[PDB]
């Protein structure tokens, strides 16, 4: 079970049903329904650290220092690695261990202001 295939879906989408989707252009965001690009290969690097590679785009989902998500052709553990936080409540979350940057979908910066504080999006992986 070194690597598993699962779809990333969060309860935040409850307001607007959507699943994490990776664009071929390397961009990221939600989708109307479960799209092929929503399928991410969950790979385990080191105990507590994992990697995610989209099957459709064959791009490695990595977060930039700014905290934005984007697919990349090359592998970078400093940004393509995340710490898995498993809650007894049955919720799973991902965060970058490099700088402690939280994982979140892009476009969330709709407000004019940009507060430093930011809560991570709870994700519920679904069987691939």
């Amino acid at each position: 079970g070194q690597v598993r295939q699962r779809y990333l879906y969060t309860d935040d989408a409850q307001q607007t049903e959507a699943h994490l989707e990776i664009r071929e252009d390397g961009t990221v965001g939600g989708a109307a329904d479960q799209s092929p690009e929503s399928l991410l290969q969950l790979k385990a690097l080191k105990p507590g650290v994992i990697q995610i590679l989209g099957v459709k785009t064959s791009r490695f989902l990595c977060q930039r220092p700014d905290g934005a998500l984007y697919g990349s052709l090359h592998f970078d553990p400093e940004a393509c690695s995340f710490r898995e936080l498993l809650l007894e409540d049955g919720y799973n979350v991902y965060q970058s261990e490099a700088h402690g940057l939280p994982l979140h979908l892009p476009g969330n910066k709709s407000p004019h202001r940009d507060p430093a504080p930011r809560g991570p999006a709870r994700f519920l992986p679904l069987p691939g």
